[PDB]
């Protein structure tokens, strides 16, 4: 199609490799661009740590408000809002926001060590389907995103099906899915990634994810006024450990899936 050779020049003008899952919910459609090769999902991992406590909540009624120490050996790399919070605490929830909205990588470790571990990670997302997705390392070592390693990878096709149930659809129940798009609609880090490629109209809910090799993500939901939701999946990475992030490229592949719609 025209996308998907628009898709094809974004990347070979880039130079990196990018993936792209559209899912057009009004019809069911979808459009993929290396739909099926694995990408290191750095901080798009988090939305799933934040939805399997949601699904813990389901029977924990009170489970968000149970709060959790902040130790400064708690800290790592980066760590804007629960450095707020060293020796004092935060609740689950308060958590989840952080790691969702700030991409904080202190409250990533704790939802995965809420959950016991990453294969706690790996086992929610099995249980609603997704047999792709695997997260194997806790923050920060689970975004060196090395070329070929399988590690803390999914795929775009994969991580579009799946961020589609845990939103629109009902893989969580209703107060949990509610809040995780409340959660996603609030995101701080997305304004130069999906976000603007859109028409500033649309309502997006994303999760960014940055790492080494110039690894540059953005998975997001989203609501044209006057028109069924969306999801859309970005995932970029580069040949060069240090290279440097290219948000522009999700902005523009973003774009081009919204020029056809």
């Amino acid at each position: 199609s025209a996308v998907q050779q628009k898709l094809a020049a974004l990347e070979k003008s880039s130079g990196g490799r990018l993936g792209v899952a559209l899912i057009d919910t009004a019809d069911n459609t979808q459009v993929l661009y290396r739909g099926d090769e694995r990408f290191p999902m750095c901080s798009t991992s988090k939305v799933m740590a934040a939805a399997a406590v949601l699904k813990q909540s389901e029977t924990q009624k009170q489970l968000l408000n149970q709060p959790v120490e902040i130790k400064p050996a708690d800290l790592v790399n980066y760590n804007p809002i629960a450095e707020k919070h060293v020796n004092g605490t935060m609740t689950l929830a308060e958590l989840s926001a952080a790691a969702l909205q700030y991409s904080d990588n202190t409250a990533m470790n704790k939802l995965i060590a809420q959950l016991g571990g990453p294969g706690g990670v790996t086992a929610f997302a099995r249980a609603i389907g997704d047999e792709t997705f695997r997260l194997d390392r806790t923050e920060p070592t689970l975004n060196t995103a090395i070329p070929g390693d399988p590690r803390d990878t999914t795929t775009p096709r994969a991580m579009a099906q799946t961020l589609r149930q845990l939103t629109l659809g009902h893989a969580l129940g209703e107060t949990q899915r509610a809040q995780l798009v409340t959660w996603l609609k609030g995101n701080t880090t997305g304004a130069a990634s999906i976000r603007a490629g859109l028409p500033t109209s649309w309502t997006v809910g994303d999760k960014t994810g940055s790492g080494d090799y110039g690894t540059t993500n953005d998975i997001a939901v989203i609501w044209p006024q006057g028109r069924a939701p969306l999801v859309l999946v970005t995932y970029f990475t580069q040949p060069q450990q240090n290279a440097e992030s290219r948000r522009d490229v999700l902005a523009s592949a973003a774009r081009i899936i919204a020029e056809g719609l």
